[PDB]
C-alpha cells in the first residue's frame, strides 16, 4: 500500500484504489496502473522533474529504504493477475531489488522529489510507475 499527496490531488495505484478514490477520480490510465483522486486537504510531496535513474525506495516486505538504478520509463509485459489481463505496461521503469506485491504503492524518490510508486516484481526486480511527465499534478 502507498499514495502520494501532492496539492489537491492523491495517486494511487489503480488496482488499490478505494470506493472514495473512484467517487473524486480526476483521472486513470489501466495501461500505466495509476488512479489520481483528488482531496480537500493540501499535499506537501514535491513531484521530480528529471531524467534521474537513481534513486531510493521503500519496501514494505523488509521495513527498509533500498538504493538503486532503474531503467527509463518504457513498454514492459506484465503477466495475468486479479486486476489484469497478460498486457504491456506502459510508463514503467525496472530496477534489480526486493518487491513483493504488498510492496505495491512504496514511495521512489530522488534528490530531486517523488520519481514513482511500486507497481509491478518478482524475480529479484522491482518496477515503478512513473509520474514524473504528469506536469499538471503541480498546478
Ligand atoms: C510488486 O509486485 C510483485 C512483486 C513480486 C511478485 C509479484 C508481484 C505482482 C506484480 O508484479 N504485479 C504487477 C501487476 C500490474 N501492475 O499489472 C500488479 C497488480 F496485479 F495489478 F496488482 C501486481
Ligand atoms: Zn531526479
Amino acid at each position: 500500500s502507498g499514495a502520494i499527496y501532492v496539492g489537491n490531488y492523491r495517486v494511487v495505484n489503480r488496482h488499490l484504489a478505494t470506493h472514495n478514490d473512484w467517487a473524486n477520480l480526476v483521472w486513470e490510465d489501466s495501461s500505466r496502473d495509476l488512479l489520481v483522486s483528488s482531496t480537500t486537504a493540501q499535499g506537501c510531496d514535491t513531484i521530480a522533474r528529471c531524467d534521474c535513474q537513481t534513486g531510493v525506495y521503500y519496501c514494505s516486505s523488509r521495513r527498509k529504504h533500498y538504493p538503486v538504478s532503474f531503467s527509463k520509463p518504457s513498454l514492459i509485459f506484465v503477466e495475468a493477475s486479479e486486476y489484469y489481463p497478460a498486457r504491456y505496461q506502459s510508463h514503467l521503469m525496472l530496477a534489480v531489488g526486493h518487491s513483493e506485491p504488498g510492496d505495491c504503492g512504496g514511495i521512489l524518490r530522488c534528490q530531486h522529489g517523488v520519481v514513482g510508486i511500486v507497481s509491478t516484481g518478482g524475480n529479484g526486480l522491482v518496477g515503478f510507475a512513473d509520474v514524473r511527465d504528469l506536469l499538471w499534478l503541480d498546478e
